[PDB]
C-alpha cells in the first residue's frame, strides 16, 4: 500500500488527520468524508484513520456501514473499547437493543478507561 | 487481506456480492464444509483460498473468520492471527475462546503484557473451565 511504501511523509499524513477532524467538527462531513476515505485508504492499518471514516458514517445515520467499521477497529486495537462503546449506540439506532446491551456491557467489563465506562453505564440504565 | 478487503468495501460502499445475497446461506455452509474438509486433511492452502473466500462473501461472521484465523496460527503468521482471533471476538463477544488464542499470538510476537491482559479477561470472564486452566498455565509462564 500507499503506507507500505511511505509514499506521503508523516508530518504531512498527521497534518490530513488534522484536517478532517477540522471538518467534521465544523460539520463539513462531506469534505471530512474525502479526507477520511483518503486516509483509510493510505493506511488501512491505522485504528485512528477507521474510527474517523466510523465517525462519519455515524454522523450519516449509516449506522451498520459504521458498525462494521468500528469492529475492525477495535479488532486493530485489540484493548480500546471506545469503538465497542460506539457500536452499542449504532445496534440502539438499528432497533438491536440485545446487542447494543452486550456491548455496552463489555465495555464495563473489559475497560480500563474510567471516562468511558460512565458513559456506557448510563446507556445501560437506559435500556428497557 | 480479509481485514484490508474489509475496510476497501466499506470505504467503497458501493454494492458488494452479500448485498444482493449473490450466494445463497445453503451454498456457502457447503463451502464452509469444503473448507474444513481440505483444512482436516491437511490442505491447507487450499482450505486458506476457501476461508479467504468466504471472508470475502461474508467478513462479519465468526465461523469464517475464526477458521482463517486457526489457519495463520498454524503457520506461525501471529499477527494477522491475533488481528482475526480480535474479529472473531468483536463478532461473538460472550465466547473467550478467541481471546485465549489471541493472547497465545501475543506472546509469539513479544508483547507479554498484552498477552497477560488476553489471559487475565479469560480468567476474569469466561465459564469454560477448561479453558481457564489453560489461561492459567500461560500466565504462569509469564
Ligand atoms: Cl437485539
Ligand atoms: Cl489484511
Ligand atoms: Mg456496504
Ligand atoms: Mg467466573
Amino acid at each position: 500500500t500507499l503506507k507500505d511504501i511511505n509514499a506521503i511523509p508523516d508530518d504531512m499524513m498527521d497534518d490530513i488527520y488534522s484536517y478532517a477532524y477540522d471538518f467534521y467538527n465544523k460539520g463539513r462531513i462531506e469534505e471530512a468524508e474525502v479526507f477520511f476515505r483518503f486516509l483509510c485508504i493510505y493506511d488501512f492499518y491505522n485504528v485512528d484513520y477507521i474510527m474517523g471514516l466510523a465517525a462519519i458514517y455515524q454522523i450519516k445515520e449509516q449506522f451498520q456501514q459504521a458498525a462494521d467499521l468500528y469492529a475492525v477497529a477495535f479488532a486493530l486495537g485489540k484493548n480500546d473499547y471506545t469503538p465497542v462503546f460506539h457500536t452499542g449506540q449504532c445496534q440502539l439506532r438499528l432497533k438491536a437493543p440485545l446487542k447494543a446491551k452486550e456491548c455496552f456491557e463489555l465495555v464495563i467489563q473489559h475497560s480500563n478507561d474510567e471516562k468511558l465506562k460512565i458513559k456506557a453505564q448510563s446507556y445501560l440504565d437506559a435500556i428497557q
